[PDB]
């Protein structure tokens, strides 16, 4: 949802 | 949905 | 939705 | 939808 890089 | 690279 | 590269 | 490359 909020950064990391895919999906969350 | 904010930030990341692929999707979110 | 906001930021990234590809969709969200 | 704001920002990004493709999408959003």
């Amino acid at each position: 949802v909020v950064g990391g890089v895919v999906g969350g």
